[PDB]
DNA sequence: GGCAGAGCTCACG
DNA sequence: CGTGAGCTCTGC
């Protein structure tokens, strides 16, 4: 029998919840808190998102079965969990409440692990820890059988949840030279972070003084989006004039076309299509797509990542590390960067 | 268990069935062409590739189950549906030959349809046109039991997505085409000297609106008030020198540039390689952290992609003037005769 | 020539 | 009310 979760009452309940966080002394007490504090302070965003939405609806609901992630899931108590993560914890309470300490995501249900109908070691996983903190969140959820035990997991939840930090990196070097702080930046791919935020503060250096305005979106976000062309728009006036496409795999010649493409059906006429050290093994015959991208009205270049920021540096008039302590800072805000970027880059600050 | 289709061998039975397709007289010898009709017209994007990959692999291979999308799936014959369809139908196909009318997906087996084990009802689906098509695309792969009658109904398949219509509306040629200006400077040496124009030309784009000074000077001469072959002033301040090299070096010659910038109290300085600039001992990162050392940023960079990154992040305005910069530069580096000559051939 | 998932905007019915 | 299509990103 399927089940309709008050929105109303579960806003309530994860209200008094927090504020019982915000008090909280003796987290040891559900012997759930390791599995819990491991979830909530891992990695991976949407594990935090199941859950805390299964432990508030099983706290507002006792009918609901917490391992159900859709209603027309066959158990009995299956429900709408995306609508009640996007509605209530999304909509009215991780902003002011939580600080986006979840991650801020928009429509975590969205995410790959979430499209499930129930939440299930069948459900495939990459390998890893991704796997361990499935098992353990399917462990905690299946732990929660009464409104009670629900209530108190989900306040040991939200107590680990307000530990968390947010995308800001504090540098305690006392100063640091910009090349060797893109050199270990781009070292490890970093789920393809880490080259678009070299790649964006190094515009930051030129953009400076004549007034840019650079645009990064997270790397997740899809060509077909209304809010991108590629991976870094730049502004001046109010117009997108260059374009970025950043490459940290192999890529081929349709890889670089469908780029173009995608410029020139928003009449952008420059592109720099940038190769990440992971771009490597790369026979692609880059006079044939600039030639080809020329025809379609874009003017089109390559680089290495490496290379564009040591020529952008060479360029640019010099800032104060605090200034390039900021440009990191407002782009890894603007990308929504995950946890482990996070943790790598602030890593190189110490 | 899993088994591996040749994607060699899968590219030419693509082409052969997209000639077959584009002089199929009889397409309705296959009594699956209405379904396949209705998946390939029909506007799921991914069962279109969906259909295409399945019958391309049993096609290709007799040992395939077509409703596998998983190398993993639970059945005999199953096989990376994902690396067939993203190596040969989008990375060397549907571009070149079907103008993009599958719908130019780069990634469509990252697409949720296609990220099940097996194409199969218990897959999710929106109620609606989009189940009729599934449960379409689904007995159109059931029923390509051989070789033969994949192949058939490939033909078929593609004759149909040859009708769809992909439209694209082709711009305008880019009016300043600044890397075939480039490529045509540096294609002749001249002795050093073109390499030397085409890194000045693209520093007078990128400073003509930042208040930028650029210097260029004779490129092979170490002639006092000059530092390498081409310093960058701003506010009376050269903050940047180039040397350009389009010939062999070694790191004595980086090292000696190095020195001079140190000197003068430049911190920043740009080595440049020339298309003649090859068989490199240089341990470049050594020069780097050397350089580091004498309190100068040193940075090496190819003049293609030096010239062309300073073009992109030019303003559009600078193409007016280029001919003045190739002018003022010819006569800064004292250019030879035959140098100016060759330039002129150009312009 | 290995295989396939964690995230994201934009929807449909 | 309920939840999929199509698209980004290399991870393991
Ligand atoms: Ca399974
Ligand atoms: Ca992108
Ligand atoms: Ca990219
Ligand atoms: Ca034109
Ligand atoms: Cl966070
Ligand atoms: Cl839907
Ligand atoms: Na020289």
């Amino acid at each position: 029998m399927k089940v309709l979760v008050n929105h109303e009452q579960a806003y309530n309940v994860i209200i008094n919840a927090i504020n019982d966080a915000k008090k909280l002394t003796d987290y040891k007490t559900n012997n759930q808190w390791v599995s819990i504090q491991n979830v909530i302070l891992g990695t991976h965003l949407t594990y935090r998102y199941i859950l805390i939405t299964g432990l508030l609806a099983k706290a507002t609901d006792p009918r609901v079965n917490p391992l159900a992630l859709q209603a027309n899931a066959p158990v009995d108590g299956a429900y709408d969990a995306r609508s009640l993560c996007h509605s209530v914890i999304v909509g009215k309470v991780e902003g002011p409440f939580l600080e986006g300490k979840l991650g801020a995501s928009n429509e975590p249900f969205l995410n790959k692990p979430a499209r499930y109908m129930l939440h299930s070691s069948d459900n495939p996983v990459r390998r890893g820890n991704d796997k361990v903190l499935q098992q353990l969140s399917i462990d905690i959820l299946h732990a929660a059988t009464t409104q009670t035990l629900a209530y108190e997991m989900l306040v040991i939840a939200l107590y680990f949840t307000l530990q968390r930090t947010n995308r800001v990196i504090t540098p305690n070097s006392i100063n640091f030279d910009f090349h060797k702080i893109i050199y270990n930046i781009i070292s490890h791919p970093c789920d393809g972070e880490t080259c678009a935020i070299a790649a964006a503060i190094s515009l930051h250096l030129l953009g400076e003084q004549r007034g840019w305005i650079i645009k990064a979106h997270p790397v997740n976000q899809a060509g077909s989006s209304s809010k991108e062309i590629l991976d870094i728009d730049v502004y001046h006036d109010d117009i997108v004039f260059l374009s970025i496409e950043v490459k940290d795999k192999p890529f081929n010649y349709q890889d670089v076309n469908h780029a173009v493409s995608k410029a020139s059906a928003s009449g952008i006429s420059k592109v720099i299509f940038l190769k990440g050290p992971r771009a490597t093994n790369l026979d692609i015959d880059e006079s044939l797509a600039i030639e080809n991208a020329a025809t379609k009205g874009v003017s089109l270049s390559f680089s290495d990542v490496m290379t564009f920021t040591t020529t952008c540096y060479a360029l640019s008039p010099l800032l104060s590390n605090d200034r390039i302590i900021d440009f990191i800072n407002n782009t890894l805000k603007d990308i929504r960067a995950k946890d482990s970027t996070i943790e790598y880059i602030q890593s190189i600050f110490k």
